[PDB]
């Protein structure tokens, strides 16, 4: 359901359609258990056009892949080898992620 900023609680599916640097955000996390969050939205590339992916979105899975596990380099080789047409599954946790990044 929604939460109280109107963005989905549960995983949900985003599509980018890749620009010439990538997809347009970065990432942290991979290591002690930490999943792989948004960390960073680049200005007027596919993430932000898009308008669905936010800081603190968990990035669960790429492809298909499940990245839940995944350590950070996994997790980036699987974002630059994804193809021009990126199917994310995300869950949004702004809480966990400000806990993992504080």
């Amino acid at each position: 359901g929604l939460g109280e900023e109107d963005i989905p609680r549960e995983p949900r599916r985003i599509v980018i359609h890749r620009g010439s640097t990538g997809l347009g955000f970065n990432i942290v996390g991979g290591e002690d258990g930490e999943g792989i969050f948004i960390s960073f939205i680049l200005a007027g590339g596919p993430a932000d056009l898009s308008g669905e992916l936010r800081k603190g979105d968990q990035i669960l899975s790429v492809n298909g892949v499940d990245l839940r596990n995944a350590s950070h380099e996994q997790a980036a080789i699987a974002l630059k080898n994804a193809g021009q047409t990126v199917t994310i599954i995300a869950q949004y946790k702004p809480e966990e992620y400000s806990r993992f990044e504080a």
